[PDB]
């Protein structure tokens, strides 16, 4: 697992759409700011989001990047993108978090 290397991380909170009810939620459960990577697999050329709530390091997202991920700038403080299985959101603890992990983001999809 040292071949998967971390290349980016921003403070973000994590939510999740709840296509049910029309609204957002905490991923994993409850509302805070979570450490977020992209973490580079060099073996496969792969790419994955994984973050981690700063409080309790609970694991609140785990998400495949695959190639052709459409991820999209909101606003400048929340960016988001499509799983079968939900919408994830980022709202970033501050503008440098945002652009820093999209650029991040955008270079992860010209290189897979």
């Amino acid at each position: 697992s040292m071949s998967e290397q971390s290349i980016c991380q921003a403070r973000a909170a994590v939510m999740v759409y709840d296509d049910a009810n029309k609204k957002w939620v905490p991923a994993g459960g409850s509302t805070g700011f979570s450490r977020v990577h992209i973490y580079h697999h060099t073996g496969n050329n792969t790419f994955r989001v994984v973050g981690r709530k700063i409080q309790d390091h609970q694991v609140v997202i785990n998400c495949a990047i695959p190639k052709g991920l459409k991820y999209n700038q909101a606003t400048q403080t929340f960016h988001q993108w499509r799983d079968a299985r939900q919408v994830y959101g980022l709202n970033f603890g501050s503008k440098e978090d945002a652009n820093v992990f999209a650029s991040a983001m955008m270079h992860a999809l010209e290189v897979l």
